[PDB]
């Protein structure tokens, strides 16, 4: 059902009800009628921590688009003891600044699923071996690139640049002539972009890199000579690090010949 | 005028009318600073028929950013009986929700325009042979993919990537193993932006399709032999369907050579 | 700190300064959820003068996400009298408008900084020889493409295409005959961007059309066979137009041979 604007034609006894109500009912309005890129409804705009979890940038859109910002003024810590799902808090808490009350959102991280919240969502997949707290991904879509896991993805596409260059130097240039030069073209396209994201994370978008890595791999796969059949992976909104760590490994299987 | 917002520090016995003047300002205002892709003013994010015309999903942005959205609440039909224009009517009403009052929007249907309405803007022209509705293209700029008439598009698009594989394969080769490889990659790159356009509706643009196919269409102008002097057509963000229209039905008519 | 919104469930007193708290807090909470292209937190939608500065058309996001649009009632003008920066002041100020108090902002332009001010931005600099105010690069982000300096880099651009055209007819192509097809296919691709960009700027952005100028300035040195180490400039979100200007005279520097 959607409300639009609260009726205040009818005249009634200004109580705290009616004008919470109102406000309520405009932030709704006017969250529902925002507009995020490619269409999505949730998504992680930066989120990352400490290398015990310690939060230090976390912001991130919800379901139903809604806005989720930390502030530095407390510690966001777990700080576990001894496949660990870490789990993110929000319980609404009124405060007082200048002599004017306001409503707080508390942010906490827990082990598990907890009742008796707002929110209750999954975020981040830890898996520690002898204390370590080895990250893992999740599935959850993220606006930007600054995500705490991209550093892993980024070593590998370097390695995975520097076997391209490697492999076309060595066998696939001596084979194919032709189409050496639009390979080398687009590994030159590859590299350019990912020293201008390495530098600016909160500018760029995972889509891009897939697209370019993709292109890369059809441009061998057609001239590949091996079985005609080419394996195409399409890229998915929802789970865009399994996606991309899925087209880097078959790239380094396939490179490594 | 751009009114910011209201002055409240005079003071003022607090009526009715103070409070939705109020509300309204703040929604023109907010409205008003909101931002859409390709700074476009309005836009369709997703509308879809049944397959008498019956509305399932209905969202669209309308002149000077206005939000609309159906409420799947009541059915929203028009039921012509025997070059059909179809208009869209929005009238507000007050209705009441666990006690307290609200301000509703109500959608409706009717074959020409109306007064005595908040908003009637033409969204879809259908034409009729024998009672069957064949659907019609209206110029109107749409956000995502998710269109009653990409069916056709798409099933175009297919017939010329096909038609496009086998005049590369018997002629175009042949004369000219230069472009060739270049032609077979384009082909694949828009077979694979199509693939994955399909599968996922709400996170795609007309533009992007319309780039790939535009490309193609000038690498085979530029290699044809033909004469020098190759038509080209720009995309225009007020009529994106006539204009992947027209490209399609020009590079099917090239393509039969 | 982030206030969410304002506690209205203790009841008190309903004087102007809690209607004026809960406006400014609503309206703060909805500016920062809301969401900008390339995750940007200030640009340049429209910015167009008269060619005294007289201004036509301004429209910006100040820092923080401030929206700043300039309505057509009032003259905007300087008249400077005889290295030159120009200012723009913000002052707010109560109107009345068909008898309900509204706040107004007013928009000013000055040659220095000012103090006893909301705000106060440089946006432009201009410099003049025999009274002339020749426009001068300034560095901030602008999301689309209608800027008063465009001018002059549309006719650059023009003339460096010219120029890359008549290089690759002359000597490129008698050498390496190879790439040739790519770089006429990028050339093309490039002159087809600028005419769609020069009849639609307000549907256009800077990074488009750097990428196409690095990709061609990328494609020539690859083969130029010259010394190895290629010089890359990286595109920046804060110096898009130094970033455009110093790739056009680098790419004209290399085309003149």
């Amino acid at each position: 059902m959607f409300l639009e604007r609260i009726y205040w034609e009818d005249g009634l006894r200004l109580d705290s009800d009616i004008l919470d109500k109102s406000n309520l009912s405009v932030l709704e309005r006017l969250s529902t009628a925002s507009y995020l890129p490619a269409n999505l409804n949730k998504g992680i705009v930066s989120f990352d921590l400490d290398v015990l979890i310690l939060i230090k940038d976390l912001k991130l859109y919800l379901d139903e688009k809604n806005f989720v910002f930390y502030d530095k003024s407390y510690p966001l810590s777990l700080q576990i003891m001894t496949e660990i799902p870490l789990f993110l808090n929000i319980r609404e808490k009124v405060i007082e600044k200048n002599g004017v009350k306001y409503i707080y959102n508390q942010l906490s991280l827990s082990l598990e699923h907890s009742y008796g919240f707002k929110h209750s969502i999954q975020i981040a997949l830890f898996r520690l071996d002898r204390g370590r707290l080895v990250p893992e991904i999740y599935d959850f879509p993220l606006l930007t690139l600054n995500h705490y896991y991209l550093g892993d993805i980024f070593v590998k596409l370097n390695r995975t640049v520097s076997e391209l260059k490697s492999f076309n130097r060595f066998v696939f240039s001596a084979s194919r002539s032709y189409a050496s030069i639009l390979l080398v073209f687009l590994i030159n396209k590859l590299e350019r972009e990912l020293k201008f994201a390495e530098s600016n994370r909160a500018n760029s978008s995972p889509k891009q890199i897939f697209d370019l890595i993709d292109d890369i791999y059809s441009l061998i796969q057609l001239n590949l000579d091996k079985v005609e059949e080419l394996d195409s992976i399409e890229f998915d909104f929802q789970k865009p690090l399994t996606k991309l760590n899925l087209l880097a490994d078959r790239l380094l299987t396939l490179c490594e010949y």
